[PDB]
Formats: structure tokens, C-alpha cells, sequence
């Protein structure tokens, strides 16, 4: 099994580095980067994450409803346009599957 848990958590550590604004709209507000892996909210979110990513893998993700919760956060086009460098990065650090094509699937509902 593909680590997938570490990747994410690589993920999140790009995309904030890269856009710190972007953590403002969740429940680990204001953490440092550094221990947002003994924060509780972030706990949940990285999960939640990794189950998305599980879920593409094996063929019942739900692009469309992920888009439309997004959107419900006035998350868009751009922010996930630069999900995807972040996840590619994190992807690559880790020797995984890029998942190029997951986040193309979300954006086709963007
Ligand atoms: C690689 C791209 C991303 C994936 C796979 C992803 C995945 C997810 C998942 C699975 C959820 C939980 C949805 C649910 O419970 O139904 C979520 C929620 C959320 N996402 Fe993302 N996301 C991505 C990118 C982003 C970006 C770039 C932002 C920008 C701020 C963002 C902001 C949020 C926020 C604010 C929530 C709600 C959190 C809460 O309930 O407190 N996401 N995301």
C-alpha cells in the first residue's frame, strides 16, 4: 500500500507554504505548519483526504459532489489548479501515482 496518509500531509504542507491563506477556511486556522499533525481538525481533514484519494483509486469518487461542496467554500478553478502542483510534488516526494487526472475530474465541474 502506497502511503498515502504521508503524501497528503506533504500535500497540505505545500499548499499552505504556497498559499497560507488557503488554511483561514479550515478548523486548524492559525497552527503552524510544523504541528498540524497533532491538531485535531487537521486529524479529520487529512483523513478525510486520504479517503478521497482511496475513493478515485478505486473507482467511486464523486468529483462532481466534491466540486459542489467546494464551491459551497467559495473554493474554485485556481485554488485547485494549484492543489494540483502542490499534490504533484507531494506525489512525486513519495514515489506515488500522480493524480493529475483526479483533480482534471473535479476541475471539469469547475
Ligand atoms: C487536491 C485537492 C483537494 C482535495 C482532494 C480535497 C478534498 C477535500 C475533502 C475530501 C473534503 C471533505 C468534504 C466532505 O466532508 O464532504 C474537503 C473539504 C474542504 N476543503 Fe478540500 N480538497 C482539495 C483542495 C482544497 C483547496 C485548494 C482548498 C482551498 C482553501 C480546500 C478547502 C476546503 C475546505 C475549506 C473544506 C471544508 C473543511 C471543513 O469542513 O472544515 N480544499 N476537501
Amino acid at each position: 500500500m502506497v502511503n498515502w496518509a504521508a503524501v497528503v500531509d506533504d500535500f497540505y504542507q505545500e499548499l499552505f507554504k504556497a498559499h497560507p491563506e488557503y488554511q483561514n477556511k479550515f478548523g486548524f486556522k492559525g497552527v503552524a505548519l510544523g504541528s498540524l499533525k497533532g491538531n485535531a481538525a487537521y486529524k479529520t481533514q487529512a483523513g478525510k483526504t486520504v479517503d478521497y484519494i482511496n475513493a478515485f483509486i478505486g473507482g467511486s469518487a464523486d468529483a462532481a459532489g466534491l466540486a459542489s461542496r467546494h464551491k459551497g467554500r467559495n473554493v474554485g478553478s485556481a485554488e485547485f489548479h494549484n492543489a494540483k502542483a502542490c499534490l504533484a510534488k507531494a506525489c512525486s516526494a513519495h514515489g506515488a501515482p500522480d493524480l493529475g487526472h483526479a483533480i482534471d475530474d473535479i476541475l471539469s465541474h469547475l
